[PDB]
């Protein structure tokens, strides 16, 4: 049966999913703020991650204000960062909506479709495969482009 | 061709969907407040609706604090309200989450699965079929159990 799960992630923390995200499933991160004027990242201002049970970074989404870019990557638990995919113009992706933001990830099996608010920003071909069993939102209060608390909603059992 | 559409509905208004909601699709209403101490409804404190192209209420979700019940019903544009399905203990459905809430609707074709937060409250057998062309959130800035503006998110092209 289709299901909805809600998690509240504090900047810099992770949450274990009660229902893993697999092929055909959906995950959306919700921010109750949009701070496109925050200081520079070191180098990241904000990141959202989809973890496998073994700790692999299935999907790493990093937002860099000063570099004006959004990075999409993956990584094994004890391996090096893999091939980065970049998308310039950070502010442009959040256009049309101020004060809050949304990042959605459709798990399509061979790829992760990433949507910023209503705009699909990338069709990310997976570098690592696996069920998403954990999620994290990493940032500080000072330089995150999102609210200190980011709400994550998963839609599972869809296929 | 999955897609995400975002709408911000002010209490008492309707919004037209850019991408219709049909079998296999999902729509979630997000409230940035939870007012279980609001004045009595008249009889509704808050209603969320899915409308067909012809104005028919495909799904009418009515929250009644005083009556301590949630109504699920349908009706043709110029027809009478049909057979109500009801669920008691309103506050109980929102248990565990204070200050906000969400109501998700899964269009399963023959039924609408309504989920408040993570809790499935009803498997509503459709009284009227068709694609959802519009949505609405009806209430007053004084007795709604939700925030004045409710955000509606649709995930379409999932089937
Ligand atoms: C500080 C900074 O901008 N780091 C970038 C930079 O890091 C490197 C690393 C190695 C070399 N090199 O051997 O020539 C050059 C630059 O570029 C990297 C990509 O080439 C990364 O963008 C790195 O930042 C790291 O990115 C990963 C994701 O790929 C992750 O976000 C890390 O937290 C981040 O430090
Ligand atoms: C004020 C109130 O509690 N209205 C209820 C009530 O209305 C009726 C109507 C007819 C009869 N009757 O012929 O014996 C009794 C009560 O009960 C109705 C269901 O029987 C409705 O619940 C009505 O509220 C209306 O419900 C519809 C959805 O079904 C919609 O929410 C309307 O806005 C609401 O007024």
């Amino acid at each position: 049966m289709q299901g909805v799960n809600i998690y509240n992630i504090s900047a810099g923390t992770s949450v274990d999913l009660a229902a893993p995200v697999t092929t055909g499933d959906i995950v959306t991160f919700f921010s109750s703020a949009l701070n496109l004027n925050a200081g520079a990242g070191n180098p990241n201002n904000t990141t959202l991650n989809l973890f496998a049970e073994n700790g692999a970074y299935l999907l790493h989404i990093a937002f860099r204000l000063q570099a004006n870019v959004i990075i999409f990557n993956s990584r094994q638990p004890d391996g090096p960062w893999l091939v980065e995919q970049r998308v310039s113009d950070v502010a442009n992706q959040f256009a049309g909506i101020d004060g809050k933001a949304m990042v959605t990830v459709f798990d399509h099996g061979d790829k992760y479709q990433v949507v910023i608010n209503e705009k699909t920003v990338i069709q990310y071909t997976k570098q690592i495969s696996g069920l998403t069993s954990s999620l994290s939102y990493n940032a500080t209060e000072e330089t995150s482009i999102f609210s200190t608390v980011v709400e994550a909603v998963t839609y599972t059992g869809l296929a």
